[PDB]
């Protein structure tokens, strides 16, 4: 009931966070772990100075935290520092941690109030955090060292479990038929949920790969596979996709949205009843024509993308 890890687009993040800076940065990686064990927020740890710790909230905003953690731990794993392996430990408390009773995960935590409670999605937060807990939770690189201890795993095993359970109770039923999920959804209520003034309530076409990709990393339930057969259905369907088009930010000045032949887009945010595409604004408002909204959310934010090419490529490599 096993699947490959081999192409997963949520393990490629992983082992690709494992090199993401130079092995000379961990210091001043290190150095923005604040005291709860998470990090302030997401940093080019290329062109920034050292920080200085703190006691702010932590994040998995951004790739925040959950990049850091992956990249420590090899880092440990490499030179064996032990200062490392200590921060990778804070930074899977911290994640534990931050986690509901539902086993949803906020973006920030200590919680801070506002659409940062809900469990999150967005950047890939819950799914490559779930993944990280996961790949801890079973021995594998970078985590295969001393930096956990038997009962570390079974408290991450337990909270893979709780964060399968959330996602599967979350995932969205279309007039009864399962397809994927929001960007963010309420940690006690499972609804869709909006985020910033432009992140309404929807199907995300981006967050959902990364939910797909970490569900495909667990063993293949009847449950679990017919959530991902769904997913998968879903990306795959002429009704989600757009065809003979492409997202091209470059011309987002008036319209990224191209005609491409060959190719499928995906919108960035679905409606969750008629699966239609759609867009917003800084004002909260939704419509459907992406050169009423102002320059600066047109070329601010991405509206669409190939987001699905890489889960159908690998739901196809696996046999679904
Ligand atoms: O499509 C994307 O996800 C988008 O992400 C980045 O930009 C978004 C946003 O569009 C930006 O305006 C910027 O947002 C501001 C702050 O940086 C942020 O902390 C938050 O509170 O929202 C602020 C805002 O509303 O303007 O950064 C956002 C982010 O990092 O998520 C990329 O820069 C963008 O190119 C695109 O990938
Ligand atoms: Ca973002």
């Amino acid at each position: 009931r096993m699947l490959t890890l081999d192409g997963n687009p949520a393990a490629n993040w992983l082992n690709n966070a494992r090199t993401k800076w130079s092995a000379s940065r961990a210091d001043v990686v290190l150095s923005y772990q604040q005291n709860n064990g998470g990090w302030p927020k997401n940093l080019d740890y290329n062109s920034v100075g050292n920080g200085g710790g703190g006691n702010e909230s932590g994040t998995i905003a951004n790739g925040a935290t959950i990049t850091e953690m992956v990249f420590l731990a090899e880092v440990y794993k490499s030179g064996g520092n032990t200062k490392y392996r200590d921060a990778v430990r804070k930074a899977a408390n911290f994640l534990v941690n931050s986690q509901y009773s539902t086993g949803a995960l906020p973006q920030f935590y200590p919680l801070k109030g506002g659409y940062s409670d809900h469990a999150t999605f967005n950047d890939n937060g819950m799914a490559y955090a779930l993944t990280v807990l996961d790949f801890a939770a079973n021995k594998r690189a970078p985590f295969d060292t001393d930096v956990f201890s038997d009962n570390d795993r079974t408290r991450f095993k337990t909270a893979v479990t709780k964060g399968t359970d959330y996602i599967l109770k979350a995932q969205w039923k279309q007039n009864g038929v399962l397809t994927v999920w929001c960007a963010q959804h309420g940690a006690l209520d499972y609804q869709p949920k909006k985020a910033r003034a432009y992140e309404l309530e929807s199907l995300s076409g981006s967050e959902s790969v990364g939910v797909l990709a970490f569900l495909m990393t667990q063993p293949q339930t009847a449950e679990i596979e017919q959530a991902v057969r769904a997913g998968v259905a879903w990306f795959n369907s002429p009704r989600t996709y757009l065809e003979g088009y492409t997202y091209d930010s470059s011309l987002a000045a008036t319209n990224p949205i191209v005609p491409r032949a060959g190719s499928k887009m995906w919108y960035r945010f679905y409606d969750l009843n008629t699966n239609r595409g759609f867009f917003s604004d800084r004002d909260g408002s939704k419509f459907y024509d992406i050169t009423q909204m102002s320059l600066e959310r047109r070329t601010g934010y991405s509206w669409g993308g190939n987001y699905g090419t890489s889960i159908i490529n690998f739901a196809q490599k696996v046999g679904y």
